[PDB]
């Protein structure tokens, strides 16, 4: 047994306001490397220990002692989120209902089946930067977002957001970062019921409302339409839970939709979004992948199989995931009475938050150059000691849509570096805006055509 660590106090508030910034989980990070492996955070009635080591965090992965928790923020998500799966406790009824669900619209029937819609964005905007005028330049995570919202609602819903037809952000957008953004705020907040957070509640409620129209509009035009889709959406219809035979009522199918289109593009923005930081920072590595791209990539739009063939591509990705995995983030609680790491002992229902950009800086893992871009590392996965690299969270409880965002980003991705060269005109620092979810800010960059024909479609 020893005793733990933990970052500075405010009297009565404990560490509570140390989340008193717009970048919380950097704010962690900074403390985790201050005080090391484990560290116990404290606010009024409430309590968790973050962790950054693998050591400990491999056992915070073992399922049959540690179930996920929904941290404050998932819990304030869950205002919106509801049951859906990624708000869900995994012993409600509808998580594993909705997983059995859903699980088919993920298989690699369902990949290949998804591809042509998502060339069809990838497309608009490759062509949206061949259009551009010499002077102008490229807002990065701006059209990163625009492509991956398109997207998943393309791809789930048959729902065009037509969001390369926009200089201005959807509706669906701005109450979407906002309505993060205050759930981030919120937890902060000592008093949130205090009459100074009306007009923050206001706001949430017509954020949700917000949401909620859209998720309105998709099934309206989904029951009147004639155009017969086998998608996310049919599935969260029509399909039966093979365990209980019983389909997902409407509540939680309008929960789901709101979760999917969520966590369904933010994410990714985010990740492509590194990905092209790291390689416009990192000339040689950016050559690699370009060459890469040209080599592979032989056809005027690009195959399934070629895009499963872009493995330097693939190996850029990962490691973008490893230094900034844009969900940063994920909470467990204990199932019984137990012991981590032989020294801390825990009492059921005591909860752990797992510091993901930290256990990826782990260097008694991953040597002592992890502040370096080397997509190298990940040449051969194998190697890769088991819950070390875990941008997709863990278990029965990871990402569903892992394959579907990374069959994204590495077609776009190579799509991008067979058309264009990319220039870091302003010589960009890194600024990481936080919504609970990380992403470049303010990242833009010149993009030089090729002149690479594209084919249609
Ligand atoms: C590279 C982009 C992505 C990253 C880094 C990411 C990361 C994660 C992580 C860390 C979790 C576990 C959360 C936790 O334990 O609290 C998770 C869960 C989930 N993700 Fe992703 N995700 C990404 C893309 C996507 C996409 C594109 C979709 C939709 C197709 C998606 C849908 C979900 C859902 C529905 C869950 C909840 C699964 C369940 O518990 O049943 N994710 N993701
Ligand atoms: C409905 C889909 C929603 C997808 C959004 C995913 C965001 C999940 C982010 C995980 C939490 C980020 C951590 C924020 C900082 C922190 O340590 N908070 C402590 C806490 O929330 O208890």
């Amino acid at each position: 047994i020893k005793e733990m660590p933990q970052p500075k106090t405010f009297g009565e508030l404990k560490n509570l306001p140390l989340l008193n910034t717009d970048k919380p989980v950097q704010a962690l990070m900074k403390i985790a490397d201050e005080l090391g492996e484990i560290f116990k955070f404290e606010a009024p009635g409430r309590v968790t220990r973050y962790l950054s080591s693998q050591r400990l965090i491999k056992e915070a992965c073992d399922e049959s002692r540690f179930d996920k928790n929904l941290s404050q923020a998932l819990k304030f998500v869950r205002d919106f989120a509801g049951d859906g799966l990624f708000t869900s406790w995994t012993h409600e009824k509808n998580w594993k209902k909705a997983h059995n669900i859903l699980l088919p619209s993920f298989s690699q029937q369902a990949m290949k089946g998804y591809h042509a819609m998502m060339v069809d964005i990838a497309v608009q905007l490759v062509q949206k930067w061949e259009r551009l005028n010499a002077d102008e330049h490229i807002e990065v995570p701006e059209d990163m977002t625009r492509l991956t919202l398109d997207t998943i609602g393309l791809c789930g819903f048959n729902y065009r957001f037509n969001s390369f037809y926009r200089d201005q952000p959807h509706p669906f957008i701005t109450s979407m970062v906002r309505a993060l953004d205050e759930a981030m705020n919120k937890l902060q907040r000592a008093n949130p019921d205090d009459p100074a957070y009306d007009e923050n509640k206001r706001q949430f409620q017509e954020d949700i409302k917000v949401m909620n129209d859209l998720v309105d509009k998709i099934i309206a035009d989904r029951k009147a339409s004639g155009e017969q889709s086998d998608d996310l959406l049919t599935h969260m219809l029509n399909g039966k839970d093979p365990e209980t035979g019983e389909p997902l009522d409407d509540e939680n199918i309008r929960y789901q939709i709101i979760t999917f289109l969520i966590a369904g593009h933010e994410t990714t923005s985010g990740l492509l979004s590194f990905a092209l930081y790291f390689l416009v920072k990192n000339p040689h590595v950016l050559q690699k992948a370009a060459e890469e791209a040209a080599r592979v990539l032989v056809d005027p739009v690009p195959s399934y199989k070629q895009v499963k063939q872009l493995k330097y591509v693939g190996m850029v990705l990962n490691e973008a995931l490893r230094l900034w995995p844009t969900v940063p983030a994920f909470s467990l609680y204990a199932k019984e009475d137990t012991v981590l790491g032989g020294e801390y002992p825990l009492e059921k229902g005591d909860e752990l938050m797992v510091l993901i950009p930290q256990l990826h800086r782990d260097k008694t893992i991953w040597g002592d150059d992890v502040e370096e871009f080397r997509p190298e590392r990940f040449e051969n996965p194998s190697a890769i000691p088991q819950h070390a690299f875990k941008p997709f969270g863990n278990g029965q409880r990871a990402c569903i849509g892992q394959q579907f965002a990374l069959h994204e980003a590495t077609l776009v991705l190579g799509m991008m570096l067979k058309h264009f060269d990319f220039e870091d005109h302003t010589n960009y620092e890194l600024d990481i805006k936080e919504t609970l979810t990380l992403k470049p800010e303010g990242f833009v960059v010149k993009a030089k055509s090729k002149k690479i024909p594209l084919g249609g479609i």
